[PDB]
């Protein structure tokens, strides 16, 4: 693995990120694929971002989800690499690319899985066999499904762990 050091965040994203106090957050990043599905499948999604008590932050650039919590974020834009460095961060969300997955290695951030596309598929399945993400369909599965991994990842510190042995092998 090459270095993929952060750099500070954006002045107003700072400010949010530290207002999560203990709880820390969530990047749901880049989420490229959304937009191109139902406004349903936001909604869903939103939900479930709701019912945690982290600060979420959300690269998306669709109709604001009817069903958003107080709590997330939308962004158009966002510094995903930046994110994944802040001491702040206990969970990615990504539909599973390689160079997000790189990054979350790097950073030693545990995943939860959103595949869509062949390789998204295996790369998420490689995660969770090392035990460093859990995965669900955002077409099959439900909204607490989606809540339920995400709150295993965040506070279950075996992830974090499982995460951490893999930049280590990169290191």
């Amino acid at each position: 693995h090459m270095m993929k050091p952060a750099k500070p965040l954006p002045k107003e994203m700072e400010e949010f990120v530290q207002s999560s106090g203990e709880n820390g957050i969530v990047v749901f990043s880049l989420g490229s694929m959304i937009s191109n599905m139902s406004e349903e499948s936001a909604n869903m999604i939103a939900s479930a971002l709701a019912q945690i008590p982290q600060k979420v932050l959300w690269r998306f650039d669709g109709k604001k989800p009817n069903t958003l919590g107080s709590n997330t974020r939308l962004y158009k834009w966002l510094p995903q690499n930046d994110l994944l460095g802040h001491p702040k961060t206990k969970a990615f969300i990504t539909h599973g690319g390689t160079n997000g997955i790189y990054e979350a290695i790097y950073h030693g951030i545990p995943m939860v899985g959103i595949p869509l596309f062949a390789d998204q598929h295996d790369n998420i399945a490689h995660m969770k066999a090392k035990g460093a993400a859990l995965s669900v369909d955002i077409r099959t599965m439900s909204s607490r499904d989606l809540l339920n991994a995400l709150k295993s990842v965040i506070n279950d510190p075996v992830y974090k762990e499982n995460v951490m042995k893999l930049s280590r092998i990169h290191h």
